[PDB]
DNA sequence: CTATGTAAACAAC
DNA sequence: GTTGTTTACATAG
């Protein structure tokens, strides 16, 4: 990582799609093939990590939710929230066990 | 203390 | 195995 973090490279791969959202799969594609730095599912497949990682970044923070579809089968998008209005503290950890 | 990065133990598939 | 959470510890600043 030059400059970026994995929270921030996530809001910005979201950020330009024909339309807005992206899921892991779509996400992991995006990291793979743009910025040098990610290798793994390119041309061929699967590094350690980071891939566990990236599902952390989306699910802790406020700028990610996840939207399903209704119906059958697996439809989830993950999109961004709240812009408008901007405070809001998130329990930053450690209270305790 | 705070934010980032990791590693990993897991509820549902 | 995949996706989603959520503990927990590691620093760097």
């Amino acid at each position: 990582m030059g400059n970026l973090s994995y929270a921030d490279l996530i809001t910005r791969a979201i950020e330009s799609s024909p339309d807005k959202r992206l899921t892991l799969s779509q996400i992991y594609e995006w990291m793979v093939r743009c910025v040098p730095y990610f290798k793994d599912k390119g041309d061929s497949n699967s590094s350690a990590g980071w891939k566990n990682s990236i599902r952390h970044n989306l699910s802790l923070h406020s700028r990610f939710m996840r939207v399903q579809n209704e119906g059958t089968g697996k439809s989830s998008w993950w999109i961004i929230n709240p812009d408008g209005g901007k405070s809001g503290k998130a329990p930053r950890r450690r209270a305790v066990s």
